[PDB]
């Protein structure tokens, strides 16, 4: 129909939010967006509003937005993040100008829950369980995270998790450099742009998260690009001919060809007195070729998750049709799509 909006400044950013937003206090504000907390009256949940900075002053950053708001309306499911509410201050398509999102705000992150040691195999059963539940509907509407890390897990007092922040979006530029936290989760083939990289690239991720949680330490914490290789292939051994032949980059082949050849590691040897189902899981997920990896349908099936695996309560998405990333508009082509989708939202149905 259309809210009333109660304008207000927080920390020189002004937010104009309909009333059903209260309590707004701020909570971070990142290069991407502003953020804060409120209460959501209307359905008595306690959400976090990211109100976009500059959402169309680029084509990319215009894209980005619209290719953000798509993807958000369209995950629905227990282990991802979800739309509870998107909303514009503007009347017309005219003024339409600042894009807001709501959605559950969430406690901590995967990284507060292990920061103080390895936990229970449980524990590692469970978290784990869930990010390949949600990984599995993700995957299903031919989707990848890509950059999938324990700060984007969000994980509540029960151990339960959402999977957020998804890749779709930014474009890791310098911030892949040196001894940081966002490229010990990369699969090496996207991380050296080896080839054109496919949905096994979470799994790989999912697989260094599972070691962290079972041995409580980062497990390929390279100080920078080469180390982590180094780090990588000595645990899951150097390319065979095989994998080789799909790499692209006549350099990288010829790069790789340079390094002693190495064996794989005894897995059980690595990750000492961890669940052998755990390790044997591990062995399945960390594999060097991308082609080979377990998939989170597959990983699910698992052994390991026996006391939590059901067939039917792991939900696949419906189709998501992404061509729009094939089409070439103009920033004001992408505004108003974006607008159509702020528009056409329709709020989860609570009870
Ligand atoms: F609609 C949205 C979508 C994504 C984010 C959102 N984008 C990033 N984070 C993580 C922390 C840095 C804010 C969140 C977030 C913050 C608090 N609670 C849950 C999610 C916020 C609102």
């Amino acid at each position: 129909e259309r809210p009333t909006f109660y304008r207000q400044e927080l920390n020189k950013t002004i937010w104009e939010v309909p009333e059903r937003y209260q309590n707004l206090s701020p909570v971070g504000s990142g290069a991407y967006g502003s953020v804060c907390a409120a209460f959501d009256t209307k359905t008595g949940l306690r959400v976090a509003v990211k109100k976009l900075s500059r959402p169309f002053q680029s084509i990319i950053h215009a894209k980005r937005t619209y290719r953000e708001l798509r993807l958000l309306k369209h995950m629905k499911h227990e282990n991802v993040i979800g739309l509870l509410d998107v909303f514009t201050p503007a009347r017309s398509l005219e003024e339409f100008n600042d894009v807001y999102l709501v959605t559950h705000l969430m406690g901590a992150d995967l990284n507060n829950i292990v920061k103080c040691q390895k936990l229970t195999d449980d524990h590692v059963q469970f978290l784990i369980y869930q990010i390949l539940r949600g990984l599995k509907y993700i995957h299903s509407a031919d989707i990848i995270h890509r950059d999938l890390k324990p700060s984007n897990l969000a994980v509540n007092e029960d151990c339960e998790l959402k999977i957020l922040d998804f890749g779709l979006a930014r474009h890791t530029d310098d911030e892949m450099t040196g001894y940081v936290a966002t490229r010990w989760y990369r699969a090496p083939e996207i991380m050296l742009n080896w080839m054109h990289y496919n949905q096994t690239v979470d799994i790989w991720s999912v697989g260094c998260i599972m070691a962290e949680l079972l041995t409580g330490r980062t497990l390929f914490p390279g100080t920078d690009h080469i180390d982590q290789l180094k780090l990588i292939l000595r645990l899951v051994g150097t390319p065979g001919a095989e994998l080789l032949k799909k790499i692209s980059s006549e350099s990288a082949r010829n790069y790789i060809q340079s390094l002693t050849q190495m064996p794989k590691m005894n897995f059980a040897n690595v990750f000492i007195g961890a669940n052998p189902l755990a390790v044997d899981l591990l062995e399945k997920m960390l594999v060097l070729d991308s082609d080979k990896r377990i998939t989170a349908a597959q990983a699910l099936a698992h052994a390991y998750f026996a006391q939590y695996h059901d067939p039917d309560d792991e939900p696949v998405a419906d189709p998501y049709d992404q061509s729009f990333e094939s089409r070439d508009l103009l920033i004001d082509e992408w505004k108003s799509l974006t607008y159509d989708e702020v528009i056409s939202f329709v709020p989860p149905p609570l009870d």
